[PDB]
């Protein structure tokens, strides 16, 4: 199809004098749309489940997890990506995002570096890409020579792929294994797909990153055992999640944490089993990592 | 209230056991958790209201919109000040997002970063702000060190400001003019605010954002008229607007758009009233750029 044929590129009837409306009118006319987005994405839950489980195949097995996108798509993959060494403690070289136009359009918006189909190729191999890595191109559009130019590159390696797009059967999608196509029809300003599109983005990428560290134990029942805290409120809730955990006083909890440098996991294991920082470590060591194998 | 006992910090009773379930069943909580976030922000539309007009009034009045935070919610408010000279054609310095941490924060989390008070009013007093100029306030926690000093000092000075938390009757609710406080109760990691606050924030400033700057005239219907276009999507885009505009071919559009320099509203003047480019931009300054009022 041409640009001009796609969804996210068509009026929304509902919105045809957005300019005419009073502020709460028009305030109200933009929620309408994103009541739709949480149920766009439902409908896809089944694509973005096989792409969990590739993710945590893929970090299990030394790799990593790769978002690329250009403006807006190459931002919320930066956004998810930079939340998991605090959230998940994992380096920050684990999870990546990479964006069109390199580190200065994180802040400036460069909209022409989208059209070249070799630089999402370059961005990659400038990775040292190996066939274990994940690959996530994003384009609500579906079609960002950028985004097909990577997912070339990436699919020609070995790697496993996905594509999130807001368009049905999308040049992206046709390139990936697994296609996550969410569709959340004409944005309430004509083709301003950073509003419903970038919204489904988001829930997507949330739901990859944080489906695939919970099932590489990187969580323990909702609680956040391996929070990385350097700040106050990280290391307070640290505290807490280790008083959460065992069920013993703040006080043997800070005593455990300040000797796990704030370490959640094995503090909660100290308390428990009563044993060393040092045992503790070896003890979730044997288990992979994983608390709930080692209690 | 002390940050244990946040709605922000509370832990799910749908999701106690997210380490024990299946990848389909998990990702079925989270997005059961992502229904929930349209309704919340529903509730506080008077308040965005309230705020879009502020900021309207800001920008007509020659200020700037700034939206400040850290972490996560300080990389939102740059991804929507990085969307508006594409969208709506102003200058990247008349909507700012500022981060704590600088710009390597965008790249890379610096949680301590959060814990200066001093920090945020350096960031402002750098960008020499004035009394005109709108300051929006971002932190789930509601209690934010760095949120809570930029807000002190854009109140002191006499400028209009919000607060965008998730946590009823915070802090920097209590600073700001203008509080939207949309509650989005516990989220499905426990803490883990990235996630539904972090959707809502994204809500909040894209109402903001395109509220504001439809008021200001720069948008015509539900058509993206002030469109900087500097890569094909976007000028294919521009051809197109102004096609369907003023019912003329796109040929006649793109030689009118060729010599406007891709600017939509002048060719859509010179195309419906037979004008001259030159014509076109004074009558388009007499009626202050809304194309409405000069057709």
């Amino acid at each position: 199809m041409k640009l001009g044929a796609l969804i996210s590129e068509s009026r929304n009837p509902d919105t045809m004098d957005l300019d005419t409306l009073s502020t709460l009118e028009m305030l109200t006319r933009i929620n309408d749309e994103d009541r739709k987005v949480p149920e766009a994405i439902r409908l896809v839950i089944p694509n973005i489940a096989q792409a969990v489980d590739l993710a945590a195949k893929a970090l299990r097995d030394g790799g990593r997890l790769i978002y690329l996108g250009a403006g807006t798509s190459g931002r919320l993959g930066v956004l998810d990506a930079s939340e998991c060494p605090p959230t998940f403690g994992v380096p920050h070289g684990r999870v990546i995002g990479l964006i069109a136009g390199g580190p200065g359009a994180l802040l400036k918006a460069v909209e022409g570096a989208e059209d070249d189909v070799s630089l999402g190729e370059r961005d990659l191999r400038d990775l040292q890409l190996t066939a274990t890595d994940m690959v996530v191109g994003l384009a609500a559009s579906g079609r960002t020579p950028y985004v097909i130019g990577a997912l070339r590159f990436a699919r020609q390696l070995g790697c496993p792929t996905a594509a999130i797009s807001c368009n049905p059967d999308s040049p992206i999608a046709q390139e990936a294994l697994v296609a996550i196509s969410p569709v959340v029809g004409p944005e309430a300003l004509t083709g301003s797909t950073r509003m419903k599109s970038g919204t489904a983005q988001k829930l997507v990428l949330n739901m990859l990153s944080t489906g695939a560290m919970v099932k590489l134990g990187k969580v323990y029942q909702n609680l956040m055992v391996d929070v990385k805290a350097t700040n106050v409120k990280l290391v307070d809730r640290a505290c807490r999640i280790v008083v959460e955990a065992t069920g013993a006083s703040r006080v043997e909890a800070e005593n455990a944490l300040s000797q796990t440098e704030f370490e959640v996991k094995p503090a909660i294991l100290m308390i428990l089993k009563g044993v060393s920082v040092e045992q503790a470590r070896l003890n979730l060591q044997q288990h992979n990592g994983y608390l709930r194998a080692a209690l």
